[PDB]
């Protein structure tokens, strides 16, 4: 084998992505799911939507959207989640992010720990 050759110029095509600051999320004694408002995400292919689930985090990318691209990643989750079990969904002008609950019957005071920590600055940290 081993055979190929080509070279063409490529103009300014996409690249940058929007940062999803405001995003709705909810948790229930069973599983975790997030709901973001993205008009067009229900029109874009699953190829433009790249999301990866982890043990305590989850990344979600969104390219080619409403005349732009959006990105959403969460690092440090109050509680762990099941990747294999974790799944992603897309609703009308909305993106769903099903995150399996590593342990059911649990409450999430905050999507992530960061918020918590910050939120709870002067508290019973030690002990």
């Amino acid at each position: 084998g081993s055979s190929g050759s080509s070279g063409v110029v490529a103009p300014i095509t996409t690249g940058y992505t929007v940062k999803i600051s405001n995003y709705g999320w909810d948790q229930s004694d069973k599983f975790v799911k997030i709901y973001i408002t993205l008009t067009g995400v229900h029109q874009v292919p699953t190829e433009n939507v790249q999301v990866h689930f982890t043990e305590r985090s989850f990344d979600l990318l969104v390219k080619n959207l409403n005349g732009k691209s959006y990105s959403m990643i969460v690092n440090n989750l109050l509680k762990p989640i099941s990747v294999e079990g974790s799944s992603k969904k897309v609703k009308t002008d909305t993106v769903l992010i099903l995150c399996r609950k590593k342990v059911e019957n649990t409450r999430w005071d905050y999507l992530t720990q960061v918020e918590k920590e910050c939120k709870e600055k002067s508290g019973p940290s030690s002990g």
